């Protein structure tokens, strides 16, 4: 009779007898053990379970096309309002069958932590995509963290527990390699250096003019028009009024409106909050809100340029050697000069820094020229950032996890 | 204000949950179990502490399941899957967390035997007895002495007193077993139901309906030639096979029906469509109707049989070592008291001399036991449940 | 880290800490209980489940008292301030901590009944038991059916068998009882110590000491002429009615025996402890000296010319000092009619006459040298079977193997 | 009906039984805690969390043996057997089957800090907080920020408040130190007693007492002729290194050589810096007494004060004698300060020295200090110390006492 044994056994009982939500948790913990893992399971959560996006969707639609022989299982929070193409079962977070599935399951794909009441036994690999390039320093490298309840040397103490388990974790360049080794207490021998399956497509098929087409439709734009995506980071600064009314944009749509909307179609991917409170009337055929699209990187094959301002897509959108443009109109803020960036803003990156839109929006119209006065940086932000991707990522992991649960076949 | 007991319900509970025990199932049920879980549409049933589908309690479902099917029905059984269950019910294994919730959540309990003691009768349930047959030998606290298995005279009263106290209903046969019930049981007159038993329904309303009998017979492959003689001993060969065969063979077959266990010691070679062991068979009542006259010893189908007005013969080879019932029984029974089978054998080769021969004893009986069935029981069960389950269904 | 047994122990004390359950010093006395616990030269002595000072126990550890004082004796009682106790022991309450506390420690039990299934013997001490004395009735697995509400017949001897279990040392008076005892206790007659009871040391020993049966004598303020004759029945249900308030008067006819004794005898009265403050012995005062509370029973047969009694283990003890005996079994004509819940013959091989009636036993009861005569016959061969084991050593011999015990669990 | 609560607790503590764990005793202690186990005549003390025998609590209690012998005292302690308690109390050990018993059956608690959450105090029994000083930093609700690990600015305010809110009653030194601990210890001024700390009784009633103050004076062996300095400088963390000294910032070989000869200096260190201060060489000059069981007796033998940043100026203040504040670290301290509640730069009783020279032979002439600052040192007095009229000690134990008769009907 074990001590953690009975320990589990006591917080189940009083889950049970107490009608706890956790009890499906309590449960899990105790019956958990080795041999409940069928080898032919897989598991795959993207961004903690509330899309079917990212690379571990890609890293799943290739084993659905050479590998269907496998069990495959999706964790959601709401698994009734996710579609998913193929085979795989679908399971809502923190039920009895999300438990199941990462109990039995010999293989855990995931690009965001996974929490930690779940069980990673010596006998399940667990890889992690991740979802970036950093550019904001992030986990074992980070310097304060008043987040609520917790206190830096807690959230690292989790985190680092976290990163732990990693069997496997995924880089898009030597640069971001450099960094998960120290920011996520990595052993070089686990890292995979081998760009991101999400952005299989940025090479694959960016130049598939027909997908371009369907992608283009779907989205219900002009057929003549050029495309520039807009897509800032978050601010907790600008958030005012419960977020019923904002000021527009700092970029000023009607400005743009005026100067591009004849030749261009702008895309505005916001964070989710600022979608459902940014009234577009007028702006019709002109600003498309593009905040909810599943999968942004068909966003970015289709766009001639991005406007980001902080972001770590502006290492994915790279792939494409377009024009970026990055309009940091708040810049004077972050610590005027800051080291809280792993890189250098200020010098090496592919386009523009602009504090003020009008500026921007007069460039904005002759891309060509901006192409040009640019493709010195550009190629240079390629060659740093860029190179490893070569859209064999999804087809390396499907390929890995498949040479994994044959050896374990035996 | 500590709740004394609920503590010791938890340590019970935690340590059947350590030592693993089988019967955390029930520590937990009795630890959680509050009020508050009773379906108002949800009723159980319980046929010889879930040995069957059988008896009082078949019916009385049987009934219910055509006049008011829209309540969640619920059986309780040893082994379920051995069971075959007509209807929306679901069937629970005994001891089992389904087995407890069904009883925690039920409105209704209906049993025609005891359930156990560590099941909770809450206030706000309803646990309808129908027992199981009109009384003979002494029962419950009448008894005198009684060495039972590791319990003590007065500890095994104690408890079924515990038992019919929990009875909100219990239903009873003939006014004779009214009397009996209301000292044997403890009871009070006015939980009583002079309404006959459920069980005996068909013996009223089925007893000419032949396309039935012809099912019954067909269903248990009796020659088409003979009449039939079914006997049912009671408790713990006697009658002789042999010479039952060599004098009875031509007009009769004989059906043996123990109540315990004996069965699969009868080896019944070369009595092949003579003798059927009908030990098995689950509706009893069925039985009496195909059977043309019945021996029996000290049993209570002889009252339940009774009611057809049948010939009826009291084999007591054992009333030498038995000296005490509670009626006089060498005295007023519808038919002959043999000790030996051999002078049974002669007179059961006419049945019609026994039967006018013993058609004023019949009658006498009928009369004093049977005179309480009309066959509507089970309805009046059925209904009163329905009737009970409107009200805590409203205010 | 835990063990399935220790687990149920735990809990156990938690419920009764808790509920606030005077149990608690015994939950706790098995929770702490090992076998590291025991003192060698601790010794404890309850005789009849802690009644009394009185019986086996008494004289063993009186003996001990005076050839070794060194050791630590400890003896239970119900109630230890109503008991007094001669020398150096300390006196434990039945269920407080210092009784189990004394029974965890002691390297050594004396006791003459049983001792109850929840202390516990380790495979450490060494349990001697003295019993009480040779049967008549049959006991404990011989018997037949038993129907004592709590428990039933093969639970009760299922309970015994698990405490004779138990016994290192039975001690017996005779090869009657190691007979007997062998069966009726599950015994290995290895464990028999036929040395004969303890307490019948001083019916040996002292039969003569004129200064001592004058001590008892006058502690009992007997007349300075007359006789003794003890009455000493058994219990019989049959006679309790009315709360016990008011009893009905002996059959033996106490107003009888006056008129008939009167001038020549006192007579005591051993009766039951209930019988005993319900009897009104008024006007019997000097002839009836009521006598059922005297703590030693030995001493009042050393001062016995002869000894009324029916049904008793008794006749068996006293058989040792050679006197006239007397059986009043004025319902003998219930039991049985021919009786084998008896082990010995009871119409033949005892020592003195039946008598159904009072009225015969009261005349021929005058002259008792016809009687000591006229059944000396009866008297010597009824001690030969029973009484011949005894030599008055008894109290010696189990002082001595205790003694010889704590030296070698001395190294 | 199910009793939610109840459950958890007895989950709990067969949890702890089975396990083997320490806090067994808490665990049934909190299980069986009923409203009935309190005895109205039982009276609990601890002071500092059960370090010692000192402070406040004591004057209460002492104060109580004198003039109600009657009731039950006890004291709490980390380790009894090496304490000394005069009277009739008996002590516990803490966390001990009879601490638990001793604060469920208690119908009063007097403690000077705070006391532990797990304990219950039920609205059954009366909490009497003293607290222990005029506070100059700012403490618990009115702190900006705790970094202090294990637990967040937030967590730590809130289980300060936690506490606080079971403090039935609250001693308060002065008007200064009420409006602080109405918002500090987020307190009803209904609950605040203002008089005056019982441990400063001493210091009104007893200044005077010559046969007194000379059995503390023989108690620690001091020379004969010689005046006394008191040094008693609050905690740095940041002049800790080596495993834990560069001779005290103050020096004392400066000390000796100014001063040698006219006084003797006590040195009240922390229990750290104190059992690394090696003293070879100044022997009848500097006296360690920084185990001194009770400090109100070393102000009273103090002919001046040095210290610092420290509650205990506010206490010293009742006996108006002079007093320097040798701050030498004022740099880090904020430069030009809010740190403390009043300005420290201003309006206190004494000079601020940086350096411990200036404060040397400034030592020297003990008569121009008292003159110079006299001044500065009533108008220290009139604001802090106007209240404590040494009746304090009576005050709380006269309430515990009516406290208690209230209960016995
Ligand atoms: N050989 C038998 C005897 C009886 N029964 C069935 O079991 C019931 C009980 O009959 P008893 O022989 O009297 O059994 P008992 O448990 O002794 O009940 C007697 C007492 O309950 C009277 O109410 C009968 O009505 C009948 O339905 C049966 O299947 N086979
Ligand atoms: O083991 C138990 O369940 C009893 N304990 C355990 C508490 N629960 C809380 C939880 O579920 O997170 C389990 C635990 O943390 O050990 C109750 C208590 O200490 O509060
Ligand atoms: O064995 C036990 O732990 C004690 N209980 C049995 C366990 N259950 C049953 C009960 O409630 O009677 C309760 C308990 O664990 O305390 C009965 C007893 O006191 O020996
Ligand atoms: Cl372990
Ligand atoms: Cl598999
Ligand atoms: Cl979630
Ligand atoms: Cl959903
Ligand atoms: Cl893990
Ligand atoms: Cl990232
Ligand atoms: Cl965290
Ligand atoms: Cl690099
Ligand atoms: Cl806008
Ligand atoms: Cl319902
Ligand atoms: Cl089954
Ligand atoms: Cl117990
Ligand atoms: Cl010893
Ligand atoms: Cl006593
Ligand atoms: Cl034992
Ligand atoms: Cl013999
Ligand atoms: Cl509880
Ligand atoms: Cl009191
Ligand atoms: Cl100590
Ligand atoms: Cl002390
Ligand atoms: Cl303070
Ligand atoms: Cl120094």
């Amino acid at each position: 009779f074990k001590v953690n044994q009975f320990r589990k056994t006591l917080r189940h009982v009083k889950n049970i007898v107490l009608r706890r939500k956790n009890k499906e948790r309590s449960l899990y913990d105790l019956t958990d053990k080795e041999d409940n893992v069928k080898p032919k399971t897989i598991v795959f959560e993207s961004f903690g379970g509330k899309n079917y996006s990212d690379s571990p969707k890609y890293i799943y639609e290739y084993m659905q096309k050479y590998y269907p022989n496998y069990r495959y299982i999706w964790s959601f929070k709401n698994p009734d309002k996710n579609v998913v193409p193929g085979s795989a079962e679908k399971v809502k977070r923190n039920s009895a069958e999300y438990y199941q599935a990462y109990s039995e399951a010999s293989h855990w794909v995931s690009n965001a932590r996974t929490p930690l009441y779940l069980n990673k036994k010596e006998n399940q690999t667990y890889i992690q995509t991740w979802n970036g390039t950093p550019l904001k320093r992030l986990a074992n490298d980070m310097k304060v963290v008043r987040m609520p309840g917790t206190t830096t040397p807690k959230y690292k103490r989790n985190f680092n527990r976290e990163t732990s388990r990693w069997d496997y974790l995924i880089s898009p360049n030597r640069y971001s390699t450099e960094i998960f080794r120290s920011a996520f207490w990595m052993d070089e021998e686990r890292i995979l250096e081998i760009g991101y399956p999400r952005n299989d497509v940025l090479v694959n098929r960016a130049n598939d003019q027909e997908y371009l087409d369907e992608i283009r439709t779907h989205l219900n734009l002009p057929s003549d028009k050029k495309v520039i995506m807009y897509a800032p980071t978050w601010r907790d600064d600008e958030f005012v009024s419960k977020g019923k009314y904002l000021f527009e944009l700092k970029i000023d749509l009607d400005n743009l409106y005026k100067e591009l909307g004849d030749d261009y179609v702008i895309l505005l991917r916001m964070h989710y909050l600022i979608s459902n409170a940014l009234d577009l009337s007028g702006y019709e055929n002109f600003a498309i809100d593009v905040s909810n699209y599943n999968d942004v990187s068909e966003l970015f094959l289709i766009s001639d340029c991005l406007i980001t301002d902080y972001s770590s897509v502006m290492f994915d959108y790279g792939i494409l050697k377009r024009p970026q443009f990055f309009f940091a109109y708040d810049i004077d803020k972050y610590d005027k000069g800051l080291r809280g960036f792993y890189m250098n803003y200020m010098e090496d990156l592919p386009g523009p820094i602009y504090t003020e839109p009008y500026g921007l929006a007069k460039e904005l119209k002759n891309l060509d020229k901006v192409q040009q006065q640019y493709q010195e940086k550009i190629d240079a932000f390629y060659d740093r950032f860029c190179s490893v991707d070569n859209g064999k990522a999804s087809q390396y992991i499907g390929d890995l996890i498949h040479k994994d649960i044959k050896e374990q076949l035996e």
